[PDB]
Order: C-alpha cells, then structure tokens, then sequence
DNA sequence: TAATTAATTAATAATTAATTAATAATTAATTATAATTAATTAA
C-alpha cells in the first residue's frame, strides 16, 4: 500500500527513451512503483507530494543522465536523498549510469562545468558546496554502466530481479 | 597549434497565465404595409 521504490531522472532526456519500460517491466514483479513528471515549481520543495514518498520509499534507486546537473530541482533533491540515507543506512542506493563515464561524476568536471559555471551567479557560496559534497559520494557506489552498444533491454531485466531479490528473500 | 579550465563583457523561440479585441449567424419568437380579384350598394 506504501512505496518501495522512488526514482529520479532528467526532464526530457530520459522520461520517455528507457526510464518508461523500466518503469513499466516493473510492474510486472508486482511491486509498486513511484515516478512523477509534475514540475512543481509551486513554491520552492513541496511536502505532501515529494517529501512524502522519500521517507515511505525502501530502495532510492535514481538513475543519473547526461544532463542531470542543469536542473535547479534534481540537484538539490538528490541532496536530500544521500543525505537521509547517510542518518538511517537500513536502505541502500542502487545508481545507473548512463552514456557517461564514471569519471565526470566524481569531480563535476567535463560535461558539467558549463553547467556549475552559471549556476554559480545565483545561489549561496556554500549550497554549491553542499551539491558537490553530496553528487560525489554517489559516484562511488555499484553501479551498471550502459555504454553506447549495451542492450537497452537486456539489462532491465537483470537490474529489475537485483530490485526484487531483495524484496523475496528480505 | 589544438585543447580545456579560469575572470569579464556581449545578443529568438516557446509556452505558462491575466485581460481586452469578431457580429457573424441561425434558430425560437415579437410588431408594422401595399394592392388585386369577387360580390352588393349609391350617380
């Protein structure tokens, strides 16, 4: 009845190139699944919608992109993920690459320097600091690269039973 | 030279939503106006 899986992902990269028969081959292990496409934007973080389902949520699995360091809500988002889980580490994180390398990820360096090189004219000088505290610590976990040949298919199904082996066996 | 980082300066789309901007028309229904022809009646 509650949420064992919450996701996160870019915008229009993303939500409809494999991000949605993965979300869709989900449910057919009969688990329930949470992905929401409202931009918000009403007020600055909303509670009942998102801050909600992030403490009911089991595995935070979010799936970073090429472009996933642009978005104003993502990053700081992802900031409140890795930061509950650092206090109660009964849940894990479980992240995909995807056509990057798990390089620029650890440094914020290559494909988003121009990203971090406007978004510094704005915010505070330690909220950035906060991001790149937190986006690195992510880039050292397990996770599936999916180079440029790599199934699209196959490897759903195999990210999909490490999801519901450990939801069986507990 | 290429390459990228670093500081600064610089220039049309697209919807979001507020509003105003088109009588037009047809349907439903409302009142008003002219004569002609026919018969009868009075020079």
């Amino acid at each position: 009845v509650e949420y064992d899986v919450f996701l996160s992902f870019r915008g229009p990269d993303t939500r409809k190139q494999f991000t949605d028969f993965l979300y869709h081959f989900l449910c057919y292990y009969k688990i329930h699944t949470f992905r929401d496409d409202d931009e918000l934007r009403k007020g600055k973080e909303i509670g009942p919608n998102l801050l909600r389902a992030i403490d009911q949520s089991k595995i935070y699995v979010p799936i970073i992109s090429s472009g996933y360091a642009d978005s104003k809500w993502c990053l700081m988002e992802l900031a409140e993920i890795v930061r509950r889980q650092e206090e109660d580490p009964r849940r894990i994180i479980l992240p995909i690459f995807y056509m990057v390398d798990p390089s620029d990820v650890r440094h914020q360096t290559g494909c988003y320097k121009k990203a971090f090189r406007k978004h510094a004219n704005k915010f505070d000088g330690q909220t950035i600091q906060n991001w790149k505290d937190a986006l690195k610590k992510v880039g050292d976990l397990k996770g599936w690269h999916i180079g440029k040949d790599d199934e699209q298919g196959a490897i759903a199904d195999k990210v999909s039973a490490d999801i519901w082996s450990h939801i069986s066996k507990e």
